[PDB]
């Protein structure tokens, strides 16, 4: 009886094992676009992926992961709130079984399609499973997705994915470029907050750009043919894998923009 997204093991429930779900920091949350302060101290992020290494593609039961070799300084984030240079560990989405659901974040309560988190850990910390233990372990770029034209740099994702359909199933996955995910301006807002899944660990500063990327409603169709189960196990479609928004508490949303 592990965690998901369902009536009886979903995101009211995962407070039962992780009694952090309901702690102080937690993630997603909505962000009222007129109380967030601009803040003219943040500098542009520095989003460097031209030497990015992408490795494998894999169904881990909740979403799939891209995946990226992160045993050197190859595809990191700096600037902007953090100190320090962040590595690109993986990638992955969340998303709805409607256009009107699926992002995880909310912008004066306007749900997107879909959200695309970039994940990177802090080079101080050394690995991944040591960064999650500190409060500026993580530094996770957010991106909202929206239904309209194509992705043409989503597509080479979306055209594997019938080859992980189930839980456990990965796949090679080399010279993908996450460059081809981003969208013109870097503009952002920024706040303290968690992993949105178990562990819900309170680790992440959480970077979500202000423009959101358009997709095809072919390619969201394409994430919404996965699967929760693994191979010969009864089909649970994997759409609806995202955590709705958590209370603010004492946070304060920055803004890099007027
Ligand atoms: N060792 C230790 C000591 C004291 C406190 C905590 C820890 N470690 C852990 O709690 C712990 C760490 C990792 C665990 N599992 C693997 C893991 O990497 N999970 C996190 C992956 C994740 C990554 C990104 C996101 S998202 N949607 O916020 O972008 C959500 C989830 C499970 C438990
Ligand atoms: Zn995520």
């Amino acid at each position: 009886h592990h965690w998901g997204y369902g009536k009886h093991n979903g995101p009211e429930h995962w407070h039962k094992d992780f009694p952090i779900a309901k702690g102080e920091r937690q993630s997603p949350v909505d962000i009222d676009t007129h109380t967030a302060k601009y803040d003219p101290s943040l500098k542009p992020l520095s989003v460097s992926y031209d030497q990015a290494t992408s490795l494998r593609i894999l169904n881990n039961g909740h979403a799939f992961n891209v995946e990226f070799d992160d045993s050197q300084d190859k595809a990191v984030l700096k600037g902007g709130p953090l100190d320090g240079t962040y590595r690109l560990i993986q990638f992955h989405f969340h998303w709805g079984s409607l256009d009107g659901q699926g992002s995880e974040h909310t912008v004066d309560k306007k749900k997107y399609a879909a959200e695309l988190h970039l994940v990177h850990w802090n080079t101080k910390y050394g690995d991944f499973g040591k960064a999650v233990q500190q409060p500026d372990g993580l530094a996770v770029l957010g991106i909202f997705l929206k239904v309209g034209s194509a992705k043409p740099g989503l597509q080479k994702v979306v055209d594997v994915l019938d080859s992980i359909k189930t839980k456990g199933k990965s796949a090679d996955f080399t010279n993908f470029d996450p460059r081809g995910l981003l969208p013109e301006s870097l503009d952002y807002w920024t706040y303290p907050g968690s992993l949105t899944t178990p562990p819900l660990l309170e680790c992440v500063t959480w970077i979500v750009l202000k423009e959101p990327i358009s997709v095809s409603s072919e390619q969201v169709l394409k994430f919404r043919k996965l699967n929760f189960n693994g191979e010969g196990e009864p089909e649970e479609l994997m759409v609806d894998n995202w955590r709705p928004a958590q209370p603010l508490k004492n946070r304060q949303i920055k803004a890099s923009f007027k």
